């Protein structure tokens, strides 16, 4: 990604989150490719190979995008330059522009890395947002279910196309939960 619009230690929060998102996304891609079927099914509601392949491809693409700070297909603003953040929103993506920005509460309300199952953190919020960018992998995902219950109660095709499903799966793989 092209990191821009950064100030302070928040810049380091973002670069840490990018590097962690890359590792988490590669690890989750490996799980989708070759890991436990039941765990995959918990999040994506199927064991079918084509779905596993698509999830893995999307995650591998996210990992590559997260692995640069002056490159790739997206632009990542440390801070919202436009005023598009709404109350309680951590970050957002403009899919037609492949542009991502964090809201201020990303920095005040999230740990870098959650220790608890399904809990939000900077790395997985960043991972979530990359899935929305069609330039990373098309189609961009939608916001169909946020958090464990809403995301995992989606149907298979909605989960496949739901950003938070990827964040949740990546957290579950890392935490072994
Ligand atoms: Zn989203």
């Amino acid at each position: 990604t092209e990191v821009t619009d950064c100030k302070g230690d928040a810049e380091s929060s973002l670069t840490t989150a990018l590097s962690n998102a890359a590792k988490l996304a590669n690890q989750a891609a490996e799980a989708a490719e070759s890991g436990d079927e039941s765990k995959f099914e918990e999040y994506f509601k199927t064991t079918d190979q084509q779905t596993r392949t698509t999830v893995a491809e999307r995650l591998r693409a996210v990992a590559k995008e997260a692995g640069s700070t002056s490159g790739g297909s997206t632009t990542y603003h440390c801070n919202d330059p436009y005023g598009y953040c709404e109350p309680n929103v951590l970050a957002y993506t403009l899919p037609s522009k492949n542009e991502i920005a964090n809201c201020d509460i990303y920095y005040s309300e999230l740990p870098p890395l959650a220790q608890k199952c399904h809990a939000q953190d900077q790395a997985t919020t960043t991972l979530h947002e990359f899935t929305h960018a069609p330039g990373v992998y098309q189609p961009g995902t939608e916001d169909l279910g946020y958090g464990y219950d809403a995301a995992t109660q989606l149907s298979a095709q909605d989960a496949l196309n739901n950003a938070d499903s990827y964040a949740l799966y990546a957290n579950a793989i890392e935490l072994k939960c």
